[PDB]
């Protein structure tokens, strides 16, 4: 239970997507957190991580291959997952939600500058510090969509499906950036209401029948206020060109509201 200097204390989540684990060095004692595959795809993540240098992202401090098993060290988020501060059922105060929210925007914002989409936004890959700073992790689905300032469309499925936008299902071909806004506007209903509104987004599923029908008196709608859900109304619409864009959401009403 240890690579070079650093014992492997405990585990902190598991998976397909290899293990995370407790790093303490017993020299210096600086705690971190390891993520070990047993190993085309790594060598993408880590060249995506490399990229990363933002407050609202987890931060790369390096590699080692030993044989097959690949270990990555990162920032640990002492305060573990947004999805634990969800109450099922209710959500959370609206304050908290609120400054949630403004940092994971800042986080995607800094993505998408350096040409980087995350591709599965949701309140497992969203991390907290020790002063509840929230951190977007996991990059082994991200990938580049613009390089030298050219952008290149998507085609691959990734994503979580109560997460994903509805172009991902009905589209050959699609824009990278609208697809994580749609995803944040999930997490942000999540946040205010302690549910997820639908399955997937298909015109076979009641729920987002019934949310494109405005049908705003059922649930999730009905437990959130007015202001975040005018802001809701404009991420989560169907049709990724008239979505909202990010610069727009820094001017909604909601997000400049001042908030215990
Ligand atoms: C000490 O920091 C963390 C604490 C917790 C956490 O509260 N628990 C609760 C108790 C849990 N169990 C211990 C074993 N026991 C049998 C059952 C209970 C261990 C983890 C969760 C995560 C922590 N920190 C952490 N930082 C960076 C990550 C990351 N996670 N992992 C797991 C990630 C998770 C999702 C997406 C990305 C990551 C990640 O890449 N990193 C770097």
């Amino acid at each position: 239970p240890f690579v070079e200097d650093w014992d492997l204390v405990q585990t902190l989540g598991e998976g397909a997507y290899g293990e995370v684990q407790l790093a303490v060095n017993r020299v210096t004692e600086e705690a971190v957190a390891v993520k070990i595959v047993d190993m085309e795809n790594i060598k993408k993540e880590i060249c995506i991580l490399k990229m990363l240098n933002h407050e609202n992202v987890i931060k790369f401090y390096g590699h080692r291959r030993e044989g097959n098993i690949q270990y990555l060290f990162m920032e640990l988020a002492s305060g573990g997952s947004l999805f634990d501060r969800i109450e099922p059922d209710i959500g959370m105060p609206e304050p908290d939600a609120q400054r949630f929210f403004h940092q994971l925007m800042a986080g995607v914002v800094y993505l998408h500058g350096i040409g980087i989409t995350h591709r599965d936004i949701k309140p497992h890959n969203l991390l907290l510090d020790e002063r509840d700073n929230l951190k977007i992790a996991d990059y082994s689905l991200a990938t580049v969509f613009r390089y030298n300032n050219r952008e290149r469309l998507l085609n691959k499925m990734c994503g979580t499906l109560p997460y994903v936008a509805p172009e991902l299902l009905k589209r050959r071909e699609f824009h990278a950036e609208p697809v994580d806004v749609w995803s944040c506007g999930i997490v942000l209903t999540a946040m205010l209401a302690g549910e997820l509104p639908w399955d997937q987004p298909s015109d076979s599923c009641q729920e987002y029948s019934d949310w494109k029908e405005k049908k705003t008196y059922l649930n999730p709608w009905k437990k959130i206020d007015s202001a975040p859900l005018a802001l809701l109304h404009k991420i989560l619409v169907e049709n990724p060109s008239a979505r909202i864009t990010i610069p727009d959401i820094k001017k909604d009403r909601w997000y400049n509201k001042p908030l215990k």
